[PDB]
């Protein structure tokens, strides 16, 4: 069962999903804005005026440094939700999120062109570190046969993220050049209403059992949760995971790539994450605006709403249909969409069917490639080695998403409209890795997919 408990504890644990979407699309709508404050806060100081060079590359590093807060962010993961716990870790990050949000959100009132690259820093560290901890949490509290279902919530959080810092970043509501502080700033708002929430929230009962050797704290939780008595099942199946984490070495990062029961299921997780990053959905949303401009950011608002729809598509079929199923079908649609891409721009200079093939990718998109890489690495792994993996996964994800942010303009530049052919290249290889390497989670236990990767090796 589906209690109110379950709702509130994995929609407080969402904040962060939401937190890490809102700091990734917040950033584009005041760029001509943001960049007239670096220009005006370094002219002012009373030495030479700055270059057109230095103005791009005090941009470039204000948008880059949240990627690199995140790639620290997201691999350290494993110094808090063991140390603390899932529930506490995602407390004690919410110091980053305000200090981070007060640094963008005063460094106009301060002059401070510092305290801005600074402020993107600090919340790249907090978004990172929410990546893994809230897939971890969710993975965790979740009941087995709604676990993918559940794990969704975690990209749909992150859709709505982008769509309301899209909606926020228009002239008339914070994208102003009075309200740009506010708009960098937010973050500060769904920090304030999670902390007060969480405390709420209860610990994970695995972590709680197997971790910190709690059976009754553990059981509570479980019968509150699950609105039940036959948590004696579930409870069971913890001790014999509790059981096996005693008998295994604390599993360090290197230590996944040397047990080769390790290897597989994390090959898979690094694999999914550049799935997602290297399927060209960054290439789809940069050429965007281009072609609703033929036929423009209340069409990327639009793009956002097809988003949040799949998305929701994914969360009911996950369940019946599988992971394995819908990342495939994803994959594949996707493919169909990034040839007919390039088809309609070489034959554009047919704009109509290049918006067409732009909001089919992004349906295809969120139906697997979406949302399963995050929720799928806490699936892979049991209580020992999953924030080890989490942490390699999450930032194999934000490492690939930087890499690829920094060769494609170069990318798009030299080959154009036959960008969309290496993409289609990439999906087919995911296609088919997912179809050979990628084992069915759906409904299974961790001891389950475990004991399978174990075989296997
Ligand atoms: C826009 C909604 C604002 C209200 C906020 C809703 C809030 C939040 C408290 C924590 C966050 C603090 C910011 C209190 O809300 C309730 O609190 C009661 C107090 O007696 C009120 O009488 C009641 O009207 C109110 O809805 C709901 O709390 C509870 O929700 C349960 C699931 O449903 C949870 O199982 C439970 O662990 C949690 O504790
Ligand atoms: C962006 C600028 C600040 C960077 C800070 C990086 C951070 C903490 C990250 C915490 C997350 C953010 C709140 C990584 O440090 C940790 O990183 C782990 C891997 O993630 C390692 O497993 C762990 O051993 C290491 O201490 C601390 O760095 C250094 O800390 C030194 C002792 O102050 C250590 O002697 C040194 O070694 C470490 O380099
Ligand atoms: C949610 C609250 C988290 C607070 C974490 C504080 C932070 C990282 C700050 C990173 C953010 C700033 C960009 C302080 O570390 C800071 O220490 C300063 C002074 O030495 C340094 O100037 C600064 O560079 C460094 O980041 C912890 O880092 C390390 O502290 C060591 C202490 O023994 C730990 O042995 C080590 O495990 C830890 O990893
Ligand atoms: C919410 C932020 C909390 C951290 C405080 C940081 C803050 C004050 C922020 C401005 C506040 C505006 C309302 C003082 O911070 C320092 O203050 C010194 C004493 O003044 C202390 O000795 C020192 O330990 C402390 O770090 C210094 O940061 C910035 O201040 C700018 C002044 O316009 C500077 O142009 C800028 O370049 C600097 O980067
Ligand atoms: C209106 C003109 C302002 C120019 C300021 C340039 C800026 C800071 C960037 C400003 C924005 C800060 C958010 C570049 O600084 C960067 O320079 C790079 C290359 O050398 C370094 O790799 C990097 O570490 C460094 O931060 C500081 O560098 C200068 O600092 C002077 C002492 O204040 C030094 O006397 C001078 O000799 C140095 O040149
Ligand atoms: C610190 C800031 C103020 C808020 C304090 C929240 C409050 C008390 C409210 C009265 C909610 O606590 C309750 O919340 C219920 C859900 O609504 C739970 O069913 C119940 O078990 C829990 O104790 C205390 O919660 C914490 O209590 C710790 C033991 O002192 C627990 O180790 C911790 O994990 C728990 O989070
Ligand atoms: C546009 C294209 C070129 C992007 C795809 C690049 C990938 C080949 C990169 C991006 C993310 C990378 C991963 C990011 C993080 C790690 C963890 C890293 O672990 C350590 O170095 C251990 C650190 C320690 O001592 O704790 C090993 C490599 C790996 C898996 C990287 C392998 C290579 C990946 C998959």
């Amino acid at each position: 069962k589906v209690t109110p408990a379950l709702i509130f504890a994995i929609t407080v644990a969402t904040i962060g999903s939401f937190q890490f979407g809102y700091n990734t699309g917040v950033i584009n709508a005041p760029e001509k804005i943001i960049k007239e404050f670096i220009q005006k806060t370094l002219t002012d100081k009373g030495n030479a005026p700055p270059s057109e060079v230095l103005l791009t590359s005090l941009w470039s590093l204000s948008v880059a440094i949240f990627s690199v807060g995140g790639m620290i962010g997201s691999f350290s993961v494993g110094l808090f939700v063991n140390r603390f716990g899932r529930r506490n870790s995602m407390l004690i990050v919410n110091l980053l999120a305000v200090t981070g949000g007060c640094f963008m959100g005063l460094c106009k009132v301060a002059k401070s062109v510092e305290m801005l690259i600074l402020g993107r820093l600090v919340i790249g560290l907090f978004c990172g570190l929410c990546t893994g901890f809230v897939p971890m949490y969710i993975g965790e509290i979740s009941p087995t046969a709604l676990r993918g279902a559940f794990g969704t919530l975690n990209q749909l959080g992150i859709v709505v993220g982008i769509l309301v810092a899209q909606i926020f970043g228009l002239e008339f509501i914070l994208g102003s050049e009075e309200l740009w502080p506010l708009l960098l700033g937010f973050t500060i708002l769904p920090a304030i209403l999670q902390s007060a929430a969480l405390p709420f929230c209860p610990e994970s009962p695995r972590f709680l059992l197997i971790n910190r050797k709690e059976e009754e704290n553990a059981k509570q939780i479980l019968q509150r949760l699950w609105g039940t008595q036959d948590v004696s099942q579930d409870i069971q199946e913890m001790k014999d995971e509790s059981a096996r984490m005693s008998q295994e070495k604390q599993v360090t990062v290197l230590e996944l790539f040397r047990v080769s029961s390790y290897r597989q299921p994390i090959i898979i997780s690094i694999v999914l994450q550049l799935s997602q990053q290297l399927s060209g959905i960054n290439a789809v949303f940069y050429y965007s605006t281009g072609i609703f401009k033929d036929a423009p950011i209340y069409a990327t608002i639009g793009a956002g709403v097809v988003n949040t729809i799949f998305t929701v598509v994914s969360l009911f079929l996950v369940e019946r249909a599988g992971r394995r199923t819908l990342h495939m079908i994803g994959l594949g649609g996707m493919a169909f969409c990034s040839t007919l891409m390039t088809v309609s721009l070489l034959l554009k200079d047919m704009s109509f069917v290049c918006i067409g093939a732009i909001l089919v990718f992004v349906a295809f998109f969120e139906i697997g490639p979406g949302p399963i890489p995050w929720f799928i690495v806490a699936e892979l792994f049991s209580q020992g080695p999953r924030p080890a993996a989490m942490a390699v996964a999450g930032c194999s994800n934000w490492t690939s998403n930087f890499l690829v942010g920094l060769l494609f303009p170069s990318a798009a530049h030299y080959l154009g409209a036959y960008v969309f052919i290496i993409f289609t290249g990439f999906l087919i290889t995911f296609l088919a890795f997912t179809f050979f390497k990628v084992p069915e989670t759906r409904g299974r236990t961790f001891e389950d997919i475990t004991r399978a990767f174990e075989g296997q090796a």
